[PDB]
């Protein structure tokens, strides 16, 4: 029942508490960061098509 | 003498526990940096696509 052992384990304590905090933080930012990707991704492919097709309509009109 | 071998065996458990988070954390970060490269990348990519049919629309408008 050492008074130093234990405060040792409390600092770990409040490490590991301020890791949670970060972490959460970080895990929400990549939900974000694949949903944002994921909507870019899908608004490229749509401006690609409408390129695609405003050449073919220049090369035969 | 070295203390009670209960405390002790709890100092090791959160170590490990630390070290195992700092791992996680590690892989987050990456992550992180790669989504936000992509996205950087994605964005420019849509820049330049919305330009060339802007301009296609003036084009075909003149």
């Amino acid at each position: 029942t050492e008074e130093e052992l234990l405060r040792k384990l409390n600092e770990q304590r409040d490490i590991l508490a301020l890791m949670e905090v970060k972490m959460k933080e970080m895990k929400g930012s990549i939900r974000h960061l694949r949903l944002t990707e994921a909507k870019l991704r899908e608004e490229l492919r749509e401006k690609d098509r409408l390129l695609a097709m405003a050449v073919i309509r220049k090369k035969h009109g």
